[PDB]
């Protein structure tokens, strides 16, 4: 498992569950394509989405429809939605985890990278 | 002015100098027009992007630069920049400051809305 | 002013006014003296707390009431209040500025520090 | 286990190992009681601190020894420490995971309460 996003509310102190998630890759007419989704369990936890070999080097990008999250919680929300943008493996290949931590007017973002 | 963005270093405690920020708008093809363009000042801040005629109702998008301010000091960071968007204007007009806080592998961005 | 704290709301994306705010020093035998206190503006800014000759050298502990903040609108929040603990002027006098971003069940905190 | 705590490093993109944690309860007159203590592991994690019988309602607080953290890495840092107080249990017996995120000059701190 070489990619996991975990997600955390801040408003109600527990896991963020059912929130959709969306993986691209950078193609070479600088255009994203298509590359994995799925929804956080209830544990907020997000595994599966990838395999070692399939996950070669290049730029991705990683998608959490927030607006969907706080508009279930009859909460307003500010942003369209959480993003995060990274080149991978540049050094050999390395397990991730993308953590996030959720407010309706701030969020903030941090990796966790293991050999 | 109706949009200002703030920057800071949560490494040194300190303000960030000369990072690029780039201003989008949706437009009616679902296509990302270039809006407004600037560098930060010697106190992190960015001002006069645009006026309240000009910024009318919308989906906008900001981009900034983090990853050339980290290789200038050395550093190899983790993102390759970091992007908030949002609707602005939906009910009527307001006031908006966008503020980021760096660290090599981690960013937070929070929003301040005001009604004048 | 060698030392202002500035107070946000992360649900709403507003200033906090009204927030109780107390100082204190470590004395030579191990214990909090008091040192001084305010509340929070319109803006969610405290200034006018000390002078740059009262501000000497020594370890200093910020603490901020935000249980008020949230029983006041409802709400029965994880933390009893945010504190802040940290050497000062170590190498010379320093401007101190202490931001607190709040939600009901998380905090966080950041200095920024210059020199004038 | 009903309390434990887990730390992550910002600049590295890391766990945090070996950092020190103290934990303590608040008495009648007012004074702050020694209760619990350990290091973290390698994962970042510190479990095992107290049991379901011993872990009655009051006042809690848990220090972090962040400076001594970043000392350790050669890194200058502004705070002494970082803390945590909370009232535990008032609606009954809860799990409690204390998470916290660390920068040289900023740090944050979440609760994540399971029934």
């Amino acid at each position: 498992c070489p990619l996991m996003v975990k997600v955390l509310d801040a408003v109600r102190g527990s896991p963020t569950i059912n929130v959709a998630v969306h993986v691209f890759r950078k193609a070479a007419d600088d255009t994203w394509e298509p590359f994995a989704s799925g929804k956080t369990s209830e544990s907020g936890e997000l595994h599966g989405l990838t395999t070692e070999e399939e996950f070669v080097e290049g730029i991705y990008k990683v998608e959490i429809d927030t607006k969907s999250y706080w508009k279930a919680l009859g909460i307003s929300p500010f942003h369209e939605h959480a993003e995060v943008v990274f080149t991978a493996n540049d050094s050999g290949p390395r397990r991730y985890t993308i953590a996030a931590l959720l407010s309706p007017y701030s969020y903030s973002t941090t990796a966790v990278v293991t050999n």
